[PDB]
């Protein structure tokens, strides 16, 4: 039921869309969150997804952290998708603004391979500070399952499509 996506490869699709609106429309089995190790969904994609859940994502996340401790950079956990999806896969890409190793972006994308189909943002893009062109490249070269990428910014979406090798 994903509609309006441009096909980049055999398994990677892209659309200029607000991932919250896309999740509400599609109700995918998995929506990926651009999480941090503490699951503190303050801003960027995480802040927007959490706000769409009326903070239920944050309440669930705080209980998860209280039980399990923080995630690793490059790691993930599966939690509820609330009103957005069946599940939310919280994936921690490296935050270059915190000096985290950009080489961990491939490990972060490997989490997507545990799910046959996902709605996702570009990991480490936006407020995480990585080059979104590089994130898309790592995505296509790492993810083998079906990934539907939602890119919020039209100007960035156009740049990503027009520069895609
Ligand atoms: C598994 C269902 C979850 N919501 C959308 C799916 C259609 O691609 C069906």
């Amino acid at each position: 039921s994903f509609s309006g996506y441009l096909k980049l490869t055999d398994n990677v699709y892209i659309k200029n869309a607000d991932i919250v609106e896309e999740a509400k429309k599609v109700k995918p089995t998995v929506v990926v969150n651009a999480a941090n190790v503490y699951l503190k969904h303050g801003g960027g994609v995480a802040g927007a997804l959490n706000k769409a859940t009326n903070n239920a994502m944050q309440v669930e996340s705080d209980d998860y952290i209280a039980t399990n401790g923080p995630l690793k950079v490059g790691g993930s956990c599966v939690l509820s998708g609330h009103n957005l999806a069946k599940h939310c896969l919280h994936v921690v890409g490296p935050n270059v603004n915190k000096g985290e190793d950009i080489q961990l972006l491939k490990s972060a994308y490997e989490n997507f391979n545990q799910h046959e189909v996902l709605l996702a943002p570009l990991l480490s893009a936006g407020i995480f500070g990585a080059d979104p062109i590089h994130s898309l490249r790592v995505c296509v070269d790492t993810v083998r399952t079906n990934v539907y990428l939602a890119v919020f910014d039209k100007n960035l979406y156009d740049k990503l499509v027009s520069s895609f090798l």
